[PDB]
């Protein structure tokens, strides 16, 4: 289960595969580059 921050309980445990919370963060951190909605 993904909690939209690159947290995810597997196994019956949550856990942060970090790359993958890392790509959520650019995408939010790279989309405000200047302009480019």
């Amino acid at each position: 289960k993904y909690y939209g921050n690159g947290v995810h309980c597997t196994k019956s445990g949550c856990s942060v595969n970090w790359g993958e919370a890392f790509s959520a963060g650019v995408h939010r951190l790279a989309n405000g580059g200047n302009g480019f909605w």
